[PDB]
């Protein structure tokens, strides 16, 4: 049972909570690969 | 039970709580690889 | 049972609390290889 995993995640604007503030992303640009052999 | 994992996560704008200020990422390039041989 | 990881997990812009300031992040390049052989 062999089990080859590749992850990346992307998560741009979160918020969150269990129980003014300013956050700019200005043009980002991907050239990222994913590649399994 | 061979299990091979490669992760890189990518989380961008966070705030977070349990129970002015500025933040700014301009402009970013990436060219960053995930490979699994 | 044998479990190989490799990991590099890329946080931006973060804010926490349990229970002005600047930060500037200005053209981040990143060439950064994740490679499993």
């Amino acid at each position: 049972k062999v089990q080859i995993i590749n992850k990346k995640l992307d998560l741009s604007n979160v918020q969150s909570k269990c129980g003014g503030s300013v956050q700019i992303v200005y043009k980002p640009v991907d050239l990222s690969k994913v590649t399994s052999k």
